[PDB]
């Protein structure tokens, strides 16, 4: 009989453990490039002296050796270079074989076949399939990350923390990346088979999958549904009918599965952190060390002049014209890999932004931009350096505009309000790690200014009255809003100040929703005198136009005769009533544990359409949706439910409580699961 | 000023599209007979009431009205008989004219002139030339084929499939008809001006070009180079020095172009499917619906009253006499047209065979033969019915002949081993369509027996039938058969009597050519077994690569024979022709296929031998994918080694296209590869 294969033992557990791919729920053989994996192949006879076995691996719809998307290699006693198979031992008809792949191999799904030369003939049989991913553990892989703890956080951690809020108060929300949850890896890999690039030229696209710079850019385009091809639909209108309020999501898992389940139609709706969390899931799952970055006072310079304008009218009203030019915060991602296209000094973290803001080469894609390059103002380098540089360095120009007279006039310029407290979750804890100093030099330093001049050069070759808005007491949805406008006359003359104030509910990016309060006043201030004007906005006044952001834009345009106006600005955040989660016993793998959701209605009216949503990788499979009955005024809602720990370690339970009067109330709970 | 033509607008694109001749690469005006075409003729002035225009068309060297090779017709307001010109509109000095031709007009190249009668004088000017072809779309045309699907296949399709192999395994080879490729129509038209018929009497030959029976028959004569006039030179010797191995060709395109290019000397070399593929190109190009037929176990000799003899000696050797009388398969063609010379019931498919076999009317030409007429045994009708009927109905008589004693004796008769699985490519797909029931009635039916007697009766002492052979034999193949691997067979013997008999077995193995041409003995042996009543036994036959490789030809065929004998009883002959597969050869397109966009293709091959493979040449072609034939030299390929060849193709026509490749090297001549490709706009 001719030489043939009887069975193949992929020793999946062993290899996946060695390749650090064992956390994936899948049962498939998952591997990382440039690393050896061992298989046992039982033949029907002994390897003849004149017989030969040649392995064949291929990926994509047009496997080609010249494109590195196909490889043919013989069984040897020594390792070649890229792909190779070494016979380490023979026991009976069983051949212990160690297969190797090149550190530069394209990632994705592969098929392995075996060609057998025996008895003057040739036979071919398919051995099976496997998944190949980037290898942050391999020193020669472009995504190499040498530090153990860092790699665990940027690749293996499926529980995250995203910072939000504003410069006045940095808050945070938990996010379930869940890259290891069932079918998530699969879906993320399929994204590459659905890109505009793939449709344009499948052969070249798959061959380019050996480049994290390429895979990263494609993902930044595919995470949004713009260009009629992607996952998430952006919506910053404050009205989310026909979809889900962006702030209600707790992770990337539901978004990706819903995307697949709906035949790849847009998932409604998401905002920047939602795009970032989902992008982070794709990057980590594929093997690209990545993390979520939040930039506060993030600007959108549309005409590449490193400057943005914000307008107000004399009545103190913010104008749509630029109300969203400087977001309270904006979230994006950073990917870790070298930049062979830029040089040895631009490796490391690379900015990737999936939020559809600026079109790049005609498509809503953004990055990879070297963070180090951004810090030095080398904006001619790929990709999208000008836009990203502006997000953290732009100047903010305040304008006054009177539509009635058609006149417009410069009020002031601030070169440092934009690009503050750039944050990311610390390695191994929920602490806030500030990485502002990574994106730019200290405000005031020469470098800061030298860099700015540098970048700009490449793109385009006294008030007597001081004001400040202060928050009085606690701000929470249901309670009245109390503020104070503090004014002081610094001149030696008595001044008469005319004050025009407004309050508008907004979306975090600055989208103006509706006026909820306005007032004016005239105060006479003596030299050096300080006066306060109280600002009170009741719940009845703002509740009707307040959105899930729980934000209000307070503005005070003050003016003294013969002097330029003085604009006082302040975006405030009202806290949602508290929502709490509590485990009612010790947590242990595969053992049910009861949990408790606590919530008290602070309103004088009942709260209806109450829905509780809970999830957490390693604690629960998927999303748990619980309908909660109408809760009367001052009443408490006690909800109980069980979770079933499946993986030991420090886990994260997340919940969303949405009702007619309170959309997207969030709750987070850290749980240590024991073996 | 006298009336005169300033210019003429043939509206070539418009007319060719309407006439279904737009696929031809040519720029010329190509039209079909019996169908109107419109022209715009700009005169120097308005057409006067007392002026007149006479159109004049002519074809051939001796155009005459009486011969229909010349026609003179006036510009009128109503259409008429054969040729006619109708003035549809007059704008300024431009005349919109609709010219019509008769459905019985001779095909070929025409010249059109204009005679103008003006101011008491007569002027004449040549307008131009055009090509007239048969019109399968016209109901009154003898080649009319009403069904859309069939017509597209039998006329418009330039990619084909020809079935080959044997009754034990029907294989298939792709063929590039390429009737639309550059110069092909011109060359096929030129054949008519080169026939023995044309040289004899050009006047009559040309006038006969209005008849598909005539054109078809002439083509059957000119596709072969016999009679010192024609295209392909046959060669079934297994040695093709000075020419090309018949199995290496992939189409009719290189063949016809080589013919023209060589000054019309013989193209070496071809075998039946090559003649058929080439004849198919000519037929489709000229407008005659046609297809390729393959008859397995085809009677090539049988010139002795519907019967062929095959001889063997007692040692089990096949004898040269009759070894090639019954080809494993023979390929020919069928043309679609009415038979006004035979009657209304004989129209349809007509057998046409360009393979030089039997001389007819002093020339190597064959057909047309009504397929319906063959089925009915009406072998008195033209043309060559006796022979074609025999190819599919002949009896096969096996003989034993001992040279030493000069004695020969009938072994057995098989009235149904010949004429099997007659096949042709299905309409629209590569599927195999069996048409055996179209050539003859089922075996066992009284119909086929009646027809046989009938046919036999129109053509032109005791063999006591013994008792059951007692010994039954059959040869079976063990494992796959491939060039490079050893051949393994098993002779199964069974004693059906009940007295325990002793059997002497003499076996041999001869490499052959598909037609039966014996090449060389590569194995022989003998055995004497004793079988008890009802007992079965099996003798193993093994032939190593080393033993046959030296004498195996591109056919990769071997004739296995076993002469078995029991005392006091006629011998039992067991025969089996086998086929060894070539190593795999595969083609891979490395991207989507789109019109006018280059795409890379990959040639994949692995040498299964323990020795190198040299003089490797890759030949690729496919109408609508490449212009002509791409020849690629491939470096010496080592043992168990793989070849990595890439090359680009450039789709030029959307639709399902067929890429063909031939890979020949010193150890493996003519390995074939086929790949269907969908080209989008
Ligand atoms: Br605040
Ligand atoms: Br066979
Ligand atoms: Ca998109
Ligand atoms: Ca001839
Ligand atoms: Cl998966
Ligand atoms: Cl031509």
């Amino acid at each position: 009989a001719a030489l043939g294969v009887q069975s193949i033992n992929w020793q999946t557990a062993f290899n996946r453990q060695a390749h650090h791919t064992d956390k994936f729920s899948s049962q498939e053989l998952i591997l990382r490039r440039g690393q050896n994996f061992q298989v046992l192949m039982i033949m029907n006879k002994g390897l003849g002296s004149n017989e030969r076995l040649e392995f064949i691996v291929s990926t994509g719809p047009y496997p080609s050796e010249s494109a590195m998307t196909k490889a043919v290699f013989p069984l040897s006693n020594g390792s070649s270079g890229g792909w190779s198979a070494v016979l380490q031992a023979s026991n009976g008809n069983t051949l212990t074989i160690s297969i190797s792949s090149p550190a530069s191999a394209p990632i994705g799904r592969y098929t392995m076949a075996l060609q057998i030369f025996s008895q003057g003939g040739i036979s071919s049989v398919k051995l099976g399939t496997f998944i190949l991913l980037f290898n942050p553990w391999l020193n020669v892989d472009s995504v190499f990350m040498g530090n153990h703890a860092e790699r665990e956080e940027y690749v293996q951690e499926d529980a995250g923390i995203i910072f939000v809020g504003s410069t006045n108060r940095i808050g945070m929300i938990g996010w379930n990346f869940g890259q290891f949850e069932e079918d998530i890896l699969s879906i993320c890999l399929s994204i590459l088979d659905r890109s505009l690039n793939f449709r344009r030229d499948a052969a070249t696209d798959v061959a380019s999958r050996n480049d994290p710079k390429y895979v990263g850019r494609v993902l930044s385009a595919m995470i949004n549904s713009n260009d009629d091809n992607g996952v998430l639909a952006g919506n910053w209108s404050g009205t989310y009918t026909g979809g889900r309020d962006p702030r209600s999501w707790d992770g990337s898992v539901e978004i990706l599965k819903n995307w697949k389940k709906s035949g790849l139609s847009p998932v409604r709706y998401g905002q920047c952190w939602v795009f970032a969390g989902t992008l982070n899931t794709a990057l980590r799952s594929l093997g690209i060390p990545s993390r979520v970055i939040t930039n506060f006072n993030s600007a959108h310079d549309t005409d590449r002049n490193l400057s943005v304008d914000v307008y107000y009218d004399p009545m103190g009203n913010p104008l749509d014209k630029g109300s969203d030019s400087v977001w309270n915060f904006h979230v994006w991602n950073e990917g870790w890999f070298v930049r062979s296209d830029l040089g040895p000094s631009y490796g490391g973290w690379q900015v990737l932004d999936a939020t559809p803001q600026e079109r790049s080469q005609g498509v809503f894609q953004c990055g990879p931009a070297s963070v180090i390059g951004v810090r030095e103002g080398d904006v001619q380098l790929n990709f999208d350096m000008p836009f990203i540089f502006a997000e953290v360095n732009a100047d903010r120009i305040t304008w006054l505009y009177d539509n009635t007279t058609g006149k417009q006039w410069k009020n002031s310029v601030n070169s440092h309000t934009i690009g503050r407290y750039i944050s990311t979750k610390a390695v191994g804890s929920n602490a806030r790690m500030d990485v502002t100093d990574k994106y730019k030099y200290p405000e005031g330093s020469d470098q800061e200014r030298q860099v700015f001049q540098k970048a700009l050069g490449k793109l385009k070759p006294e008030p007597s009255i001081i004001g400040k808005l202060k928050v009085a007491g606690m701000l929470a949805v249901g309670k009245e809003v109390n503020l104070v406008l503090l004014l002081k006359n610094l001149s030696r003359d008595t001044k008469t100040v005319t004050v025009n104030m407004t309050a508008w509910t907004i979306i975090y990016n600055g989208t103006l929703v509706h006026e909820v309060w306005k007032d004016s006043a005239t105060m006479s201030l003596d030299p050096e005198e300080e006066a306060e004007h109280p600002i009170k906005i009741s719940y009845a006044q703002y509740e009707r136009y307040l959105k899930s952001d729980n934000m209000i834009r307070i503005t005070a345009v003050c003016k003294v005769p013969d002097e330029s106006e003085v604009v006082v600005e302040r975006d405030i955040i009202l806290d949602n009533p508290t929502l709490t989660l509590e485990v009612l016993n010790e947590a242990r793998v595969r053992k049910p544990v009861n949990v408790q959701m606590l919530f008290s209605n602070p309103l004088d009216e009942p709260v209806r359409d109450c829905v509780l949503m809970v999830e957490g990788s390693g604690l629960l499979l998927g999303n748990l949706k619980i309908d909660v009955p109408t809760l009367g005024p001052k009443e408490r809602s006690r909800v109980r439910f069980d979770i079933l720990p499946s993986r030991s370690g420090t886990k994260q339970l997340l919940a969303d409580f949405s009702c007619n009067k309170f959309p997207a109330i969030k709750a987070m709970l850290s749980i240590d699961v024991a073996e």
